[PDB]
């Protein structure tokens, strides 16, 4: 499934990303928007082994199990399919793991180059939260 910038900002709101662990709502439509394009079904395949998976594109080698990727841990306990539904439960779920541990959204390439220290407030400018 492919979100609207807003029902992706409700969405993800429903799901209790708006604060969680001090970023703004804004912060994470961005990071989604430039890692996928809100594309929850979009596959990357890195140099090393693992792929990408999903609308924020969780690398398989820390975070899920699709079996072909070696050095693999299964932090979310989630095989990296269940992060290609339309739902993002599932990614969104895997995403709070993944920022709680201790560099933050740092762990998104997308957001450190592109959203990061950016007025991104206007990602959710408009929109019925």
């Amino acid at each position: 499934k492919v979100f609207g910038r807003c029902e992706l900002a409700a969405a993800m709101k429903r799901h209790g990303l708006d604060n969680y662990r001090g970023y703004s709502l804004g912060n994470w439509v961005c990071a989604a928007k430039f890692e996928s394009n809100f594309n929850t079904q979009a596959t990357n395949r890195n140099t090393d082994g693992s792929t990408d998976y999903g609308i924020l594109q969780i690398n398989s080698r820390w975070w899920c199990n699709d079996g072909r990727t070696p050095g693999s841990r299964n932090l979310c306990n989630i095989p990296c399919s269940a992060l290609l539904s339309s739902d993002i439960t599932a990614s969104v779920n895997c995403a709070k793991k993944i920022v709680s541990d201790g560099n933050g959204m740092n762990a998104w390439v997308a957001w450190r180059n592109r959203c990061k220290g950016t007025d991104v407030q206007a990602w959710i400018r408009g929109c019925r939260l």
